[PDB]
């Protein structure tokens, strides 16, 4: 739709090559423009091989040329290299055009990620992960790092606890299976091994097992190394106030039974500190009772009350019985 650039603004970039598009801009502040002659633009500026993308619009009086730019490599630095040794893994990015010199295209560098894995592997590291980053400066610019964990893991360093009012460090560690020197594997990336998921429970649990029914725990932190041994872990956890147990309160579809249901409530000792595996053990028998007249379903869930103020908790057993059966021959 034609008009008169007025001026030319070019956005993607900074000096250096901000300048050189400029002047070989087909067009001239001040002139008016076609389609055809932004589309010419457009085309000379991808063909140089520089630029991810290019877009052209007006914007008012002014012709507005939108750009990202190939980045060029300032450093390469690779960590956790330690048995293919940092020599050749520099040879081979230097013969898949990652040298300094060059203009770093970006999804050539993945397939390096990948191949130097399988290069892993080849030597018996098949958990092995090859993971490239790319920080962005400016004029253009960037720089790589190649993080490699050649297993995952390694040993566990220390573990430290935040945010634990009343219970030590040194209690919570006789919680965990996972203690220090043992190794620690982190399965790729981001997601905590699996059995540190049990640990985690554990501690609820026994927050749970004495009192502490707010216990939510907050974060967790993990601290590699550079060279990608050792870890250092961090658990954030929020106690809260230390509640105790008044009532005991039932409801729901009970399939008649309240009758043989009402004398459960009853090694339970109401006026003490606040217990879940207790609190379980009613709802195992519970559940127990209502499977002998045939509702082997039946589900409790235990909904509480709290006096925050004066330190208390009203359990509130919503029970229901998922059908009765009767099998008859």
């Amino acid at each position: 739709a034609p008009f008169v650039a007025k001026d030319i603004r070019v956005d993607g970039v900074q000096g250096d090559l901000e300048q050189q598009i400029r002047a070989s801009l087909p067009v001239r502040a001040g002139q008016r423009v076609t389609d055809n002659d932004v589309a010419n633009i457009v085309r000379s500026l991808f063909v140089s091989g520089r630029f991810d993308d290019v877009k052209a619009h007006q914007e008012g009086d002014v012709l507005v040329v939108s750009v990202v730019a190939k980045s060029i490599i300032s450093d390469v630095k690779i960590k956790g290299n330690s048995i293919i040794p940092t020599e050749a893994l520099k040879q081979n990015l230097d013969a898949n055009g990652f040298k300094v010199g060059d203009v770093l295209i970006r999804e050539k560098l993945n397939e390096f990620a990948k191949s130097v894995k399988e290069h892993y592997a080849s030597v018996g590291r098949y958990n092995a992960t090859v993971e490239p980053i790319v920080n962005t400066l400016p004029n253009n610019r960037a720089e790589i790092l190649i993080q490699i964990n050649e297993d995952d893991k390694a040993k566990l360093a220390s573990l430290t606890f935040k945010g634990n009012e009343s219970v030590s460090s040194s209690t919570l560690q006789e919680q965990m299976e996972l203690q220090p020197d043992s190794w620690w594997k982190l399965w790729g990336n981001k997601f905590e091994g699996a059995q540190f998921e049990k640990d985690l429970q554990s501690i609820r649990d026994y927050y749970l097992n004495n009192g502490y029914a707010k216990a939510q725990i907050t974060k967790t932190d993990v601290q590699l190394n550079d060279e990608k041994t050792k870890v250092n872990v961090t658990i954030d956890v929020n106690e809260g106030l230390q509640y105790d147990l008044r009532s005991a309160r039932i409801i729901g579809n009970l399939g008649g039974m309240s009758a043989e249901l009402e004398p459960l409530l009853s090694a339970l000792h109401l006026n003490d500190t606040f217990r879940r595996s207790d609190i379980a053990d009613v709802e195992n028998a519970i559940k127990a009772k209502l499977g002998e007249r045939g509702y082997g379903s039946a589900t409790v869930n235990s909904v509480p009350d709290f006096d925050d103020a004066n330190k208390t908790l009203a359990i509130t057993l919503v029970v229901d019985a998922g059908r009765r059966l009767t099998v008859r021959q």
